Order: C-alpha cells, then sequence, then structure tokens
DNA sequence: GACCGGAAGTGG
DNA sequence: CCACTTCCGGTC
C-alpha cells in the first residue's frame, strides 16, 4: 500500500456515512474514532495487513507527533486532532 | 485497559 | 528510503 494513515483517515472522516466507526468533533482538526476496531480493520484491508489492529495503528498515529501531522486529545478516549502545520509538509513530493 | 516511545524490521 | 508494522516494557 502506498497510501498513508492520515491520508485514509481522511477519507474515511470525508463522508459521514463512516461516522459509525469515525467522526470529526470537537474543534478543527479534531475527530474520535467511535469504533476503533473497525478502523483498524479497514487499514489492514486496505494495506493488505490483516493482522492489524488497533494497538498498531495507535502506534503508527503516536510516530505523527514528533512530525506534527497530529496531536492526542487528552482525557477523551480514541480522540486526536490532525494539525496543518505538518499535513501541509506531508503533502509536498520530492 | 489506554497511552507512551524505543527498537528492529519490512516492503512498496 | 521511509512510513509504517510488529513487539514490548514502561506510565497511568
Amino acid at each position: 500500500g502506498q497510501i498513508q494513515l492520515w491520508q485514509f483517515l481522511l477519507e474515511l472522516l470525508s463522508d459521514s456515512s463512516n461516522s459509525s466507526c469515525i467522526t470529526w468533533e470537537g474543534t478543527n482538526g479534531e475527530f474520535k474514532m467511535t469504533d476503533p476496531d473497525e478502523v483498524a480493520r479497514r487499514w489492514g484491508e486496505r494495506k493488505s495487513k490483516p493482522n492489524m489492529n488497533y494497538d498498531k495503528l495507535s502506534r503508527a498515529l503516536r510516530y505523527y507527533y514528533d512530525k506534527n501531522i497530529m496531536t492526542k486529545v487528552h482525557g477523551k478516549r480514541y480522540a486526536y486532532k490532525f494539525d496543518f502545520h505538518g499535513i501541509a509538509q506531508a503533502l509536498q513530493p520530492h
């Protein structure tokens, strides 16, 4: 797979029919996984990695902290916030 | 349990 | 190369 997790989360987030498992909620960029497990099995599907689970996916998100692509929303389960500072950069090619 | 981050490894 | 994937030893 060549798609990126943040890109894929957005894809999902861009249709509200997927709200049964992920949804925008809060200030600009915030969202929460209403079904963390379905999100993971989907990402797994998409990347042909079928042992994907939330514990692994969440690790990948944690890596995004240093990249400023995302922060954790503190004291809110399964909630993160996209940050534009780093998205801007990750949208740039070579 | 959830969340954190180090470390090794992987495959488009 | 690099963004993950896998796994794990810690904090609550």
